[PDB]
């Protein structure tokens, strides 16, 4: 997978985050890393206003500007989500909504923090030179202390790793199809569905790194966005960039590269239908890299994986393709069995909208199933 920026060992995930910054740049990264320290002692709203209009030029590499937009990024969701409890800032000060929004529009996405900012970018491993596990890496970053952030992007990092091992299957199971090639393809699609029936004994984690109350409570107040929502019915001004408040989606994993990839490649078209579910993952294509975006892109250039299985009458492909629609419905089905320990119940202590989408997704992957 050519500049597609797809690695062959963490997939859509970025290889090696920067842990650093420019020195440059060094009145950010003291914000980034003392965040609990300064929402709760109030100066953070205090420290935020006094700082000065930075400019891009410095960064150079990748990694520097990304990280240098997981930062701003965060620093945002500080300010405007103040301690998390409904003081909300609708004026996002000159200084720091400009080399943001400078930041964010060089690398086509939007100023407002993301999946592949704060899963895909905000990590490290602790010994690099052991393997990506829970016990050996930290995220670089969180908003309050005990928020649980590194069980949130962790566990949810390693997932995205899981389903890496099937990202570089995809280049083969075409080729296959196109030569013709019955048994190769067959083995692929049975790699493909071995992988997600994997990427879910990692998910387990989530419950021995994770807390209901605090997921609830504390995380999900800080990755909100203006866009919907209705304590910034209009949106966020965004000062010296644009005079017009400025909706954006909140951050889901709804900009989450694999499984958007894996269900353009299973015919299975999640994007198509005009629902909200359908509507929603179209318009968090914007909110996913450029790179990203390209590859889920020249997928659905191509023939229908489903089509060429039906046709061929063929019970061996039937069924290995019946592996990974199954696969996926089998995560989605846990995914809706945290989301009722993790946000419904204790939300008994907006609200089933979310579980409808979760469902309308989980269902329109069922129904192709052969
Ligand atoms: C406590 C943990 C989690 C909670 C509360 C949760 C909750 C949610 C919610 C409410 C949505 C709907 C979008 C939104 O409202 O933001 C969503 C979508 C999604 N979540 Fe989760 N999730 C959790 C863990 C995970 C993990 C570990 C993964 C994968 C690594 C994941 C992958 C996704 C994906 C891919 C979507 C969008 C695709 C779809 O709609 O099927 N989530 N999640
Ligand atoms: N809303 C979300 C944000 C992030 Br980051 C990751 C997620 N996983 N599942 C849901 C969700």
């Amino acid at each position: 997978s050519k500049e597609y920026h797809i690695d062959e060992e963490v997939g859509f995930a970025l290889p090696n985050p920067q842990e650093n910054l420019p020195d440059f740049y060094n009145d950010w990264m003291f914000i980034a890393k003392h965040l609990p320290d300064l929402i709760e002692s109030g100066q953070l709203r205090e420290r935020v206003e006094k700082l000065n209009m930075l400019s891009i030029d410095h960064l150079t590499d990748h990694k520097s500007q990304r990280l240098a937009r997981l930062v701003l990024g965060c620093i945002t969701m500080a300010y405007v989500w103040g301690k998390g409890h409904g003081d909300v800032r609708k004026v996002l000060p000159r200084n720091i909504a400009v080399p943001y929004c400078q930041l964010s529009k060089k690398l086509e996405l939007p100023p407002i923090l993301v999946y592949a900012d704060c899963v895909l970018a905000n990590w490290k491993k602790k010994d690099p030179n052991k393997p990506l596990t829970y016990e050996n890496m930290d995220v670089l970053f969180s908003f309050r202390d005990g928020d649980c952030s590194k069980g949130f992007f962790l566990v949810s990092l390693l997932v995205e790793i899981a389903a890496a091992s099937a990202i570089k299957v995809i280049p083969t199971v075409f080729k296959a199809m196109q030569m013709q090639e019955r048994d190769t393809l067959l083995k692929a699609l049975l790699e493909i569905a071995s992988c997600l029936e994997k990427a879910l004994q990692v998910f387990h984690q989530i419950h021995d790194h994770v807390n209901p109350k605090a997921f609830f409570s504390v995380l999900r107040i800080y990755l909100s966005g203006w866009k919907g929502n209705p304590q910034l019915s209009d949106g966020l001004v965004y000062e010296g960039f644009w005079e017009d408040p400025k909706e954006f989606a909140g951050g889901s994993a709804g900009q989450s590269s694999v499984f958007q990839c894996f269900d353009v490649l299973l015919g299975i078209q999640q994007t198509a239908g005009g629902g909200h579910a359908a509507q929603f993952l179209q318009d968090m294509r914007r909110y996913m890299p450029p790179a990203h975006r390209n590859f889920l892109c020249s997928l659905e250039s191509n023939p229908s994986v489903r089509e060429f299985v039906l046709s061929k009458g063929d019970a061996g492909l039937r069924e290995a393709y019946d592996a990974c629609v199954k696969a996926l419905v089998s995560l989605r089905s846990y995914h809706l069995q945290i989301v009722t320990k993790y946000i419904l119940i204790p939300a008994s202590q907006g609200g089933t909208d979310l579980m409808n989408f979760l469902k309308t997704v989980r269902s329109t992957t069922e129904k192709s199933l052969l």
